[PDB]
């Protein structure tokens, strides 16, 4: 399509469904998520967002990313740190897993941020817009399956405190993406990078499912 935002949505519709169809995610949607499974997901998110946000900070002034730089509204690292301390305890940093599939994703994020910054928007799009769109759905399913105590911690990741209206912000974020100027060749690679992001997620889901079925 014309607008990059619409192009991305349309181009990733298929892989998004593939993600929804992933065995690990099928069970999650069926409400069959376990505490051990959720912990692995949260650990994965921590590594992914740490890498993504390190690269965003590196390229925040670049014309290829500046337009979609919203640190206060979107940063998730601090929220995940809070959540992991709850899920894995005070020594979470020493015990959280960092698996090969998580590493593959992190490696690509750093590769992009350091050598193909123009493609970082694809990763920011897939992570942030995804979390902002289906985050509520996924969160509701989680808490109603995890039967968490009432300790007031563990799911901060699912709440963006600095965004008053998700609908308003999503429109703003899409507008900024559409403001980005890139050659057709680059735009093609951004679209492809977005699909790659989903694929990295899917391979991660396959790995986590394998680790949990022993
Ligand atoms: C358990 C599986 C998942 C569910 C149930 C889910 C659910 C949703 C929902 C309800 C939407 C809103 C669609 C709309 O705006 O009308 C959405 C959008 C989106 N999701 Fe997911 N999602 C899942 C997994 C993922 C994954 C793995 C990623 C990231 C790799 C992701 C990335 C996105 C993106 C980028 C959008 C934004 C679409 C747009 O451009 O408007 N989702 N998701």
């Amino acid at each position: 399509p014309q607008d990059l935002s619409e192009a991305l949505k349309e181009a990733t519709k298929e892989v998004h469904t593939q993600a929804e169809n992933a065995e690990f995610m099928r069970n999650f949607q069926k409400g069959q998520v376990t505490r051990d499974g959720f912990k692995l997901v949260m650990a994965s998110l921590y590594h992914i967002y740490v890498a993504l946000e390190e690269e965003i900070e590196r390229n925040k002034e670049s014309p290829v990313f500046a337009p979609v730089y919203f640190p206060e509204e979107l940063h998730r690292k601090a929220a995940l740190e809070q959540d992991l301390a709850f899920w894995y305890g005070p020594r979470w940093q020493e015990v959280i897993p960092y698996t090969p599939a998580m590493q593959r994703y992190v490696k690509r994020l750093h590769e992009v941020g350091r050598t193909e910054p123009e493609l970082l928007v694809a990763h920011a799009y897939t992570r942030y817009l995804g979390a902002l769109s289906g985050g509520q759905v996924l969160k509701k399913i989680a808490q109603k399956a995890l039967d968490l105590p009432s300790s007031g911690e563990g799911l901060a990741f699912f709440t963006f405190p600095n965004i008053a209206s998700a609908t308003k912000f999503k429109q703003l974020y899409r507008s900024r993406m559409n403001s980005l100027e890139m050659t057709p060749a680059v735009r093609q690679r951004v679209i492809e990078e977005a699909k790659t992001a989903f694929l990295l997620n899917i391979q991660l889901f396959e790995e986590l499912q394998e680790l949990l079925t022993h």
